[PDB]
């Protein structure tokens, strides 16, 4: 099924300003169930063309996963080479600059929040964390009291 | 009154507030009459509230945001044709920031900001950030609402 509205258009629109206000090329948000499975999957800074040649969306896999376990915020200086990294997969543009934080209301986990390469070349910084980490929470807010599904 | 909700409504303006930094931030929720149901804020002292005495109705340039939601950005918030002016013990305040709290079919309230620090006027930045809270806080208010 696709997402509620009202909840996808927050959730775009949380995305875009952590994307913006961070500078990060590209930003990103897996919504999941309670179970860390991934349902949904918010992005921006890739062309659609491009989106088109990777094909598969992402697993959860690799160094996002770590977010779901250890629910404190991440910074690498270059993702893929952290030994949890399953790696980019074919037409995907390779990253470097990782920001990522856990989704979450409380204890309950809703997903991931990650943003990447920053625009300047420089690592994330502290106050690009603290500020995500806030965005993110919005989100826990946003998923957790989203409409739920209702027959006609 | 509402105190998880409440709660819930009291962290997105310490949101908004703390990310744009503003000195004050503050979320007023209506019901479809406009009589407040929720009036949350921070920035200013218990002693200066209590000087203030009457709580806001929703008018001057607030009422406006209820009755045209769209986001409401302004050097001088004194100087807008709706606005109405401050209650006797009031904080000055001047650069302000408002959006509505909603969803697609319907809008519960408003999220404003005031006085940005060293007297800079807010951006388009702070405008889309505060929309994307406020947005979170509308999908909250609208489940409470959905309560029977
Ligand atoms: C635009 C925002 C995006 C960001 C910030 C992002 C970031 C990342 C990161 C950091 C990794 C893993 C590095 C590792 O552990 O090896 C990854 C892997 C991956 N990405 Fe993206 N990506 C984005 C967009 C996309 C899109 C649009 C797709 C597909 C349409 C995609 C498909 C994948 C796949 C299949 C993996 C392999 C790991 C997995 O299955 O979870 N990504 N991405
Ligand atoms: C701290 C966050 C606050 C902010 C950002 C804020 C801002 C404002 C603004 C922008 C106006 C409209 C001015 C105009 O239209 O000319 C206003 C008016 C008013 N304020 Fe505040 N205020 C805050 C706190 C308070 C508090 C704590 C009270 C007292 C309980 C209060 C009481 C009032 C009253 C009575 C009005 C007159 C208009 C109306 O009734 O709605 N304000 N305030
Ligand atoms: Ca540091």
């Amino acid at each position: 099924g696709a997402m509620d509205p009202d909840l996808e258009a927050t959730l775009r629109a949380i995305v875009h300003s952590a994307t913006s206000l961070v500078d990060a090329r590209y930003g990103a948000m897996g919504v999941h169930d309670r179970q860390h499975r991934v349902l949904h999957f918010v992005y921006e800074g890739i062309d659609e063309e491009t989106v088109r040649r990777i094909g598969h969306l992402p697993k959860g896999l690799g160094v996002i996963g770590l977010l779901i376990e250890d629910p404190k915020p991440l910074r690498l200086d270059d993702v893929s080479a952290h030994p949890a990294s399953i790696g980019f997969p074919p037409y995907h543009p390779p990253m470097r600059t990782f920001l990522g934080v856990p989704v979450r209301v409380r204890d309950e986990s809703f997903g991931t929040l990650y943003l990447t390469d920053k625009t300047n070349g420089q690592p994330f910084s502290d106050d690009d964390e603290v500020l995500v980490q806030a965005l993110a929470a919005a989100a826990g807010i946003a998923v957790a009291n989203a409409r739920l599904y209702q027959q006609a």
